[PDB]
Order: structure tokens, then C-alpha cells, then sequence
């Protein structure tokens, strides 16, 4: 009798991200395709003793949201994009990868008070709609990038309760949450948290680790099989460890992929820590060379450090390669991309799997049918003249 309504949020790397680099030019968002910004980062004033960053070591700001002069510049032009769309809704996202602060912001009732008077202090300020968490993680610190502790779980728990009876009605609140299942099980209490946030942004992207190939496919490949257990990741399977931890479907948007990475499968041996002696007895070998490396190297992606290839580059730099250096194919089974570069054998690599056009309104057909409320997708910045977010939005009715 009535057609569904679905979110488009859109993440914007505008400040700098540890992994995605650099901020980008917000001029260059098209806003009429989506439904929120998820304007990021804030960061958090901290007192973590391997905090490399000096300004948010200034112990008289501890707790508070810190915003960079990038960051106070392109929110001065909130009202030129709410011109655009008068329906968008921003938000300030805080945190990110590798984003600390948030262990102590939330350890007690004095922290949580200040970080929610910041909190407060931003949304008026730059006159936002909401706040988006983005901790990356709570209890498991990203194993060891940022502080972390048990009480993480509860404390977020209580940070979120106080954070909705603080923030005006209409307000919202949201948060971004891992993929690994240990997230659900063990680092978030989401059955708990659900009455306090609009929507939850589910991470369904970074599985390019371990011995698994692709990046964000959305059911296991088959013909690029992934081969330790814990390494097997798809977003389906994501989105199915939630519903079990207690999730309604349609609080959840499905992240999506603006970019790519390279596999770890590709560069580094993949331990299976299920088999005996696993370290000494990889399961997969590196399988690009000197020659391959050397390839991505030039193109600005040093592999022994990152793995991260922006989609608007995946288009200009490896489909367009003057040298025809990379191959396009799909997976059937994962309903993605992904790119194959020749050895000097003669015998496709797999490169790096991503999203295109195809593949994102396959997960918008998901979304559809699974009803979930929405997408979300990681970053805006990263898009070929906005294509993949109009091709979400086109396929979600935006």
C-alpha cells in the first residue's frame, strides 16, 4: 500500500583520517544524493601517554572535542549545502581510526559530563543535527592502537544513556560499529545501547586482512575463497551476526565501500591460528613480487604500510592505467569487483577488490529486501563525481 523509505548516510573525510589520508575539498559533494552528513572528525582532548598528536595532550581540554582549523572552516558552510538540501540532516562524526580519547571519555561520571558538555557546546556552536561515535573499539582498542579496558562495554553503555537524556529532542544520535564478531559479542552491548540511537552504522568493508581476497563482498567468494576461519568475513554475515545479537533490521544502515584495498594475502603470509604451530606454517603465501609492489608504490600506495586506494583513483589510476596494466572482473558469488594485474608468468594476481555502480545497488537491492533502514557509506571525498552515492540514492529512492 505505501513505499519504504531508506537512509543514505554519507560519511566525509573533511579533517584527515589515519588510514584514508588528507582531508578533501567539501565544495566537491553533491548533497542532493544523500540524506545525512557525517561531517569527520572531531577528536577527542586525551590523555593517552602514546597520544602523538600535542594538541589534544593540552590537559585543559581533557575530555573535550577537539576540531581542527579545516575542521571549523568547512563547518562554517553548513549553510550553503543545507541551501542545496533543505532536507539534509549533519552530523559531527567523533573519533575514527585510531582516534583515542574515548576510553577515558567515558570511564566515569565526571569524563562523560564534560565530553557531553562539549558535545553540547559543538551542536550549538555549528548548529548540527547530531553526533555520530565512531570508537574504534571499545574493549579491544583495536588491539592496541588506541586505550582500551573492559569496562569499555558499560561505559559506553552509560556514555550513549547520558548522551540522549543531554541532547534537545530531535537531536540525533548514531554510531559506527565494527564488523568483526566480536564486536557485537563482546565490545558492544547493542541490545542495549538500541534505545539510545536513531540508527546504528554497521562497518561492512576492511575484510581485505588475513587470508581473505576481497574487501567488502557481500557474500563469500567462491572462486577467491578465504581460508582461516576468523578471517572469513562477508557483509551478509556482518549484518546477520547483529540481527542475532538482538538488532532489528531496520535500525541498521549497511556501510558501503567508496574504495578498495589491496589484500594483506597479497603482500604477507596468512596465519590460521586454529592449525598447530600456526606462525611457522602459513596457510597462504604473498603472491605479488618486487614487480607488483613496485607498481602500487608508484602510484602513491606503499604497500608495507597501507593498503587503501580511494575508488574515484581505482577509476583513474588502475582501470584507466595507460598501460592496460589491470584487468576488470566480477565475482558472482561476493557481487563485487575487483581487478587482476598479469605476473610475469603470465597468470592473473588478485589486486583489490571495491564497489562499483553494479555492486552498490546490489547491496541496495539487500538493503531493500533484508529491511535494513538504510546505507552508509565511507567516504564521499572518495567518490568519481559523486556516481556511487547517486547510484545509491537512485536505487534507495532518495
Amino acid at each position: 500500500a505505501h513505499a519504504a523509505s531508506y537512509l543514505s548516510v554519507g560519511y566525509f573525510n573533511g579533517g584527515g583520517d589515519v588510514t584514508a589520508g588528507p582531508g578533501g575539498d567539501i565544495n566537491k559533494l553533491d548533497v542532493t544524493q544523500i540524506t545525512h552528513l557525517n561531517y569527520s572528525f572531531g577528536l577527542i582532548y586525551n590523555d593517552e601517554k602514546q597520544e602523538t598528536n600535542p594538541a589534544l595532550k593540552d590537559p585543559s581540554r581533557l575530555h573535550q572535542i577537539y576540531l581542527s582549523p579545516k575542521v571549523m572552516a568547512d563547518l562554517q558552510l553548513l549553510p550553503v549545502l543545507r541551501k542545496q538540501n533543505p532536507e539534509l540532516k549533519v552530523l559531527l562524526s567523533v573519533g575514527g581510526w585510531g582516534a583515542r580519547g574515548f576510553s577515558g571519555a567515558a570511564a566515569t561520571a565526571e569524563s562523560r559530563a564534560v565530553f557531553i558538555r562539549s558535545v553540547q557546546q559543538v551542536i550549538k556552536q555549528y548548529h548540527l543535527d547530531g553526533i555520530d561515535l565512531d570508537w574504534e573499539y571499545p574493549v579491544n582498542g583495536a588491539w592496541g592502537l588506541v586505550e582500551s579496558q573492559p569496562a569499555d562495554r558499560a561505559n559506553f553503555t552509560l556514555l550513549l544513556a547520558e548522551l540522549h537524556k543531554a541532547l534537545d529532542k530531535g537531536k540525533l544520535l548514531t554510531i559506527a560499529v565494527g564488523a568483526n564478531v566480536k564486536s557485537p559479542q563482546e565490545w558492544v552491548d547493542v541490545k542495549g545501547i538500541a534505545p539510545y540511537l536513531d540508527y546504528i552504522n554497521l562497518m561492512t568493508y576492511d575484510m581485505a586482512y588475513g587470508t581473505q581476497y576481497f574487501n567488502s563482498n557481500l557474500y563469500d567468494s567462491k572462486q577467491w575463497p578465504t581460508v582461516a576461519a576468523a578471517d572469513r568475513y562477508s557483509a551478509n554475515f556482518v549484518v546477520d551476526n547483529y540481527l542475532a545479537a538482538g538488532l532489528k533490521p531496520a535500525q541498521l544502515n549497511l556501510g558501503i565501500g567508496f574504495y578498495g584495498r589491496v589484500p594483506k594475502r597479497a603482500t604477507e603470509p596468512g596465519i590460521d591460528w586454529d592449525k598447530a604451530d600456526a606462525a611457522k606454517n602459513p596457510v597462504t603465501q604473498p603472491y605479488f613480487t618486487a614487480r607488483e609492489t613496485a607498481v602500487f608504490k608508484a602510484m602513491g600506495l606503499d604497500l608495507t604500510k597501507d593498503s587503501y586506494f580511494k575508488y574515484n583513483d581505482i577509476v583513474s589510476k588502475l582501470l584507466n592505467d595507460p598501460q592496460r596494466r589491470f584487468t576488470a572482473h566480477w565475482d558472482s558469488d561476493a557481487q563485487v569487483p575487483y581487478l587482476t594485474m598479469k605476473s610475469a608468468e603470465g597468470k592473473p594476481l588478485f589486486a583489490i577488490s571495491y564497489e562499483n555502480p553494479r555492486s552498490v545497488a546490489l547491496k541496495a537491492d539487500y538493503i531493500k529486501s533484508k529491511g535494513l533502514g538504510g546505507a552508509m557509506f565511507w567516504e564521499y571525498g572518495a567518490d568519481d563525481n559523486n556516481r556511487l552515492a547517486h547510484q545509491l540514492a537512485e536505487s534507495l529512492g532518495i
